[PDB]
């Protein structure tokens, strides 16, 4: 009834790559049961904390639909506990340094021995084989691996970091698909499969319109659609200029098309006291006539330094501030409803309080409220794809060990040894 | 064996969010044929080419391992063709306007008619149900919808895009996600789903971490890492220092951690005409007397006010500009290294064009060599996920309808069939 619904996920995750993950597959049905160290259990939980003595909002919107067990994996009762939840498991997830759960003695090829149909997932800094194989990574160190930072931002500026999680949960998005795979791919073979994903491989495939562009400059030397393609538009901190006639390497180009058609960032009313009273507007190159129309001139619309994209390149951005003059009187709303009438791609930047209180994004389940009776209840992020068949059923993060003697009697131990595992500090 | 070898795509998908899910599909080894428009196809053949009636690299690094046909599927005769492939299909995939492919006739009440194991697989701008579901979106408009713009520059600088496709390519990978989560369920029930995902709503995911500070900043009124509750440090458009005191949506912050390790992006040796020189440093707690030994300055390891996060919280920012005095006369490689022996997480902005032709990336399969023999080679990004089993077989992306004939004969039509469709102007 739903995807992963009997899919046993044995969930080693922690901060939020892993986690992002193992959540995401516990929305789909999986059951995840996640192994935390005794007494601290995951980091998240107590980072940036809104409240004393509760866990963050860093860990409950990545730990939802999860069951929590505390475990010292670095006794040997501990070791004996993970090759019986091993055997029972479809998939194990980890996000630890690299070889970190080797040392532990759970190789691939002693994992493999345990459950031939068990599944290993990995994120990690950087692919196997790397240069840099061995380094830990955090999130923007992985964006500024992957190409995003220097991409990000303006020419005049530094290198910017992506508000976005670029480096971990969409990390944690592609091990997903990874981890489907080796499930599909599991009905055919019986057999299990390690996946592994890198930061830097997925950020670098989020950048992949960056490398056409790296070609694009190689070969041409101009990339016509970037800020730099207007003649005496874009200057560096001192006031030298930015043309391609001197740039290698992809620039920053503010907030241009990327693979979008060309656009621009467009101040609506209030934009000197809100920081998020701007539209995106798009000048498709199908659509010239109509933007002729909405900002009154008509006669750029048979005229060739106007009217196709070529003819633009030397002035576009002076047609983004003229536009841009057209909405001084309107909020970001009422410019959207506007272009909408055109049928011109354009839209509002949306404020984080806005999203959080949207009616829409709450109807259609994308912003979710948990019910949470022992921390109060919170707002999180459900699952981004819809389905015909089914819906998540969203449930509260687990209390740090709240799951360990539930998991344990699962396993088969009589209350004896519970007694004991607890008395030795291996729960 | 791949994990998709025998999926069959009917691939209706154009631009890049649709294309780049199915390529990754295609290099997992499923079937792809992409449906395209008769004489021009997907728009992103003639998208800023590099070289005058050559398809663009646009098209060809997000058309990889697909076979095309020519169909319009306004005609009879075409859509007569389309209920044949949607009946050996396994997945359709489709990024059209709202509405579109339910116009044409294949709503998905129709398609479940035709084929009940197909599943029907969406991108949208977005989500169905929304107030604003009727709306086209391109990459950025989506950047502006789901939070990320209003959150990534600097709280003195308009709302920012990223370079990396949050809107587009995001999207397709989320997408394929729902594809594969859909096929996992249909060994269980026998029956296709209908998957949708909306780009808002991929980009919302990954900016679940600013909805979290959200609702940090309507519970407490402040964000303690963000630059604006460091005392003068960050100013306003008057030139007054910032605070939280007026602040009820999250801000920019910079080149700030995002998350609960604090960092900064820092200038190396050579930033002035080098736009990429720099690292990003990251004061982890934890890490704080590696941090000492490294800065040379063993009078903070025991000062209270500077070995815990309470302690530099005051005084963050005036660290940041210290350590950065530290890398003014060595390369970002110099730097890191110098980091690394101190297990530091410490990382160098990589230019576009140091990451196209990096050893290691090339060496891990990472970024790949395409064999392009029609349009001379190219590169493009692989599979970002490793796997134990297989590895990805990349092949050139096909010529305009150059498989037409060829898919109409395991339709088993005949010649005489070919050249009445081909006379009529459906193929
Ligand atoms: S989303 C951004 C985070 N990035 C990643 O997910 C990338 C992969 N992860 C990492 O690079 C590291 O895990 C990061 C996130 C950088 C944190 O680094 P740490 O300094 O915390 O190093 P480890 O995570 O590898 O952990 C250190 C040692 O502790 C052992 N350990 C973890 N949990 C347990 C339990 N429950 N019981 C016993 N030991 C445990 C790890 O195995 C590891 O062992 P070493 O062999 O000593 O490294
Ligand atoms: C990208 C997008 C904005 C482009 O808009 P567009 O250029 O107007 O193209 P559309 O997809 O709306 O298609 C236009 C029409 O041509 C039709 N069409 C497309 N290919 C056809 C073909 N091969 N034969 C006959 N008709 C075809 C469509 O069915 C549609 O018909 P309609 O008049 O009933 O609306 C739009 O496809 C869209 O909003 N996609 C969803 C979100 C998305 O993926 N955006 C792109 C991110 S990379
Ligand atoms: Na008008």
């Amino acid at each position: 009834t739903k995807p992963l619904d009997g899919i046993n996920v044995l969930d080693f995750t922690h901060v939020q790559a892993g986690p992002a993950c193992t959540q995401m597959m516990g929305f789909l049905g999986a059951n995840v049961i996640k192994i935390e160290r005794r007494g601290s259990g995951d980091m998240t939980r107590g980072w940036l904390q809104d409240k004393p003595n509760v866990d963050s909002l860093y860990f409950t919107m990545f730990n939802c639909n999860k069951r929590s067990i505390e475990l010292d994996m670095k006794t040997p009762e501990g070791k004996e506990l993970l090759e019986q939840m091993i055997k029972k498991a479809d998939v194990m997830v980890e996000n630890f340094g690299p070889g970190a759960l080797d040392r532990m003695g759970f190789t691939w090829e002693y994992i493999q021995e345990l459950n031939p149909r068990v599944i290993l997932a990995s994120v990690k800094g950087y692919a196997e084989g790397h240069a840099n194989e061995h380094l830990k990574v955090y999130e923007n160190v992985a964006q500024c691996s992957g190409g995003a930072a220097a991409t990000t931002g303006f020419w005049d500026g530094p290198p910017t970091v992506s508000g976005a999680a670029l480096g971990d949960s969409n990390s944690g998005m592609h091990l997903m698909i990874g981890i489907l795979a080796a499930l599909e791919i599991r009905h055919k073979t019986g057999r299990g499969q390690k996946v592994a994903v890198a930061m830097q491989d997925a950020v670098l495939n989020l950048v992949r319109i960056k490398l056409r562009d790296q070609q694009r400059l190689e070969r041409t030397g101009i990339l016509a659609e970037y800020p730099q393609a207007q003649p005496n538009f874009a200057f560096d901190r001192d006031g030298n200029p930015l043309s391609f006639d001197n740039i290698t390497s992809v620039p920053r180009g503010g907030n241009a098309g990327g693979g979008g058609q060309p656009g621009w960032m467009l101040k609506c009313k209030g934009w000197e006291t809100d920081a998020d009273s701007y539209v995106y507007f798009t000048i498709a190159a199908n659509m010239w006539p109509q933007i002729c129309d909405m900002i009154d001139k008509p006669e750029w619309k048979d005229d060739p330094a106007y009217n196709t994209f070529e003819g633009r390149v030397d002035k576009l951005m002076d047609i983004f501030s003229f536009i841009e003059t057209k909405f001084a009187d309107k909020d970001k709303f009422e410019v959207t409803e506007w272009a909408a009438q055109y049928g011109i791609p354009c839209g509002p930047v949306m404020s984080m309080k806005e999203l959080a209180h949207d009616p829409s994004l709450q109807k259609v389940g994308t912003v979710v409220e948990v019910v949470d009776e022992i921390r109060g209840n919170h707002l999180t992020v459900g699952a981004p794809f819809k389905f015909s068949g089914f819906q998540p059923e969203i449930t509260r993060a687990p209390l740090l060990g709240e799951h360990t003697d539930e998991v344990l009697k699962e396993l088969g131990l009589d209350d004896a040894k519970i007694k004991e595992l607890h008395a030795k500090q291996v729960v």
